[PDB]
């Protein structure tokens, strides 16, 4: 009855073309856990074959086509992904697609353009006259031709790019009669522009045809639903438009997270305001205070957890997560949640009523990078939590977010779940004992900490309080036995 998500990749998985198969041999064990939907990389054609997707040179080659030195993309064939779908979809796990629609990368042939340079830190204000330059805008896909689509790109499909191929020079350029698209982030006066060749918004045929394959891309693989890449760079009513057109055209909910990064609720408020409300946001600000109870030693006050986060004021339009591709170890975004809190910050996603919570690949099987600071593989220490999520945490809650430390929360179970309710401490320093209400109609049974950290058994009393304990830098949570 709980959702739970799972993103379903780590930056460093190897090049080996086999993860639509492991996908696929992991969908009982994924049911078998609880996992609801696992949103997939991006399932297209990127600028190389270890490209992790978000080059995104060609959105009609799921892995089809001979072009960029493969057929196949780093995760596999077009083939391998559609089996590893139906096998998810046979055991009704729900799949999510990522959508790269900001910028293209990995053009065919470069195009002399007119443009002028805008400083990086301020887009607004332009840098230099005139000048011609060399831009990798020209998408002619020899591999693929027309089928599915003929639709061709050029320069004037794009608002700008960062590499002049002529004078072989990194800056921000801006082409001759384009504008950034507004409305998007404010940060760095506009913030259209991130990588690659920026798609031009303004353009009505690239509205029209980025709509289409919206349709045809959750067509072909049946999706269920949307991750969204990089939002602050697209603009936001086109955004709030393709979901509509979506929706409309498959005639399914098509769940959808946007990919908003932002440690900031007030910003995180503004898109979802300007997107209507029609889709759900990672929870970045929730991330972030995990890193930072995380890399405290103790020193955090624990009820902070409560505020400052999308799950505290619009819980249904958050999705609750602990890490991810970027905040993985060596990443851009890099603000990993240190492995001895993880299980705890995992407890506070799945075991609360609040949020859509998400599980990350890079934290249950660990993480493939070069370095000594890898995500070593959890698995073990997560599965607890997960059936804590899938049988136990239902019905009212009650917070006890009232200590610097310990806090803690309670689920009196529904009837519709049987045995279902549970008790979950967590504590960044010393650990100690707790006092909670977990219902009258609990009294009398006997409780055991699901994770195996604390081996005491709890009764519950007559007025339906237990007395629960938690280990230092710990997690427990008691269910009925
Ligand atoms: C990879 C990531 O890049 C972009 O994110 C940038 C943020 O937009 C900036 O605001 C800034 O983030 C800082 C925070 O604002 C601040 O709270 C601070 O504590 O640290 C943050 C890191 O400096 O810098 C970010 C890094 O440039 C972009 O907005 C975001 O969407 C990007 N993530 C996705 C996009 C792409 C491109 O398709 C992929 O490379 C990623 O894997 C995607 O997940
Ligand atoms: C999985 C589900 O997650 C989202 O909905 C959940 C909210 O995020 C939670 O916060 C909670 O909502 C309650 C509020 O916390 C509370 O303040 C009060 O307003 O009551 C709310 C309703 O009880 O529980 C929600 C789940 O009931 C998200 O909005 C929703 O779209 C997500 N459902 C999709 C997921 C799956 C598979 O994982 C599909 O089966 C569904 O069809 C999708 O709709
Ligand atoms: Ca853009
Ligand atoms: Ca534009
Ligand atoms: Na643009
Ligand atoms: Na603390």
């Amino acid at each position: 009855l709980n959702g739970t998500l799972m993103q379903y990749f780590e930056w460093y998985m190897p090049n080996d073309g086999q993860h639509w198969k492991r996908l696929q041999n992991d969908s009982a064990y994924l049911a078998e856990h609880g996992i609801t939907a696992v949103w997939i990389p991006p399932a297209y054609k990127g600028t190389s074959q270890d490209d992790v997707g978000y080059g995104a040179y060609d959105l009609y080659d799921l892995g089809e086509f001979h072009q960029k030195g493969t057929v196949r993309t780093k995760y596999g064939t077009k083939g391998e992904l559609q089996s590893a779908i139906n096998s998810l979809h046979s055991r009704d796990i729900n799949v999510y697609g990522d959508v790269v629609i900001n910028h293209k990368g990995g053009a065919d042939a470069t195009e002399y353009v007119t443009a002028v340079e805008v400083d990086p830190a301020d887009r607004n204000r332009v840098t230099s006259g005139e000048q011609r330059i060399k831009a990798w805008t020209h998408f002619q896909f020899p591999g693929r031709g027309s089928t599915y689509s003929d639709f061709k790109w050029y320069w004037y499909h794009f608002d700008g790019t960062d590499w002049d191929e002529s004078r072989k020079l990194n800056r921000i350029y801006k082409f001759q009669g384009k504008a950034w698209d507004w409305e998007v982030s404010n940060e760095n006066g506009n913030y259209d522009y991130l990588m690659y060749a920026d798609i031009d918004y303004d353009h009505p045929d690239v509205t029209a045809e980025i709509k289409r394959w919206g349709t045809w891309y959750a067509n072909e693989l049946q999706l269920d639903g949307f991750r969204l890449d990089a939002v602050k760079h697209i603009k936001f009513s086109f955004l709030r438009d393709w979901v509509n057109h979506v929706r409309e055209k498959t005639g399914k909910e098509m769940f959808t997270v946007a990919e908003y990064w932002q440690n900031d609720l007030g910003a995180l408020e503004n898109y979802l305001n300007k997107t209507n409300f029609n889709h759900s946001v990672f929870d970045v600000p929730l991330h972030y205070q995990f890193h930072a109870a995380s890399t405290q030693g103790g020193g955090y006050d624990m009820r902070k957890l409560l505020n400052g986060t999308v799950v505290s004021k619009h819980p249904v339009k958050a999705v609750t997560f602990v890490d991810n591709h970027d905040t993985q170890p060596g990443q851009s975004l890099e603000s990993t949640v240190q492995t001895w809190f993880k299980p705890l910050a995992y407890a506070f996603i799945l075991t609360r009523e609040a949020g859509y919570p998400q599980i990350f690949y890079g934290d249950m099987y660990g993480t493939k990078g070069a370095s000594q600071r890898e995500i070593p593989a959890l698995k073990h220490k997560i599965e607890p939590i997960l059936k804590a999520r899938k049988q136990y945490a239902y019905g009212a809650q009650h917070d006890y977010f009232d200590h610097h430390n310990i806090v803690g929360w309670t689920r009196e179970g529904d009837s519709s779940v049987a045995n279902s309710g549970l008790a979950a401490l967590i504590t960044d320093g010393p650990g100690g004992t707790k006092r909670m209400y977990v219902g009258r109609q609990n009294a009398g049974e006997t409780w055991h900490d699901i994770t195996g950290n604390r081996s005491d058994s709890v009764v519950i009393n007559a007025e339906g309080w237990g007395e629960f304990h938690v280990n230092g830098g710990s997690v427990s949570i008691y269910v009925q036995r």
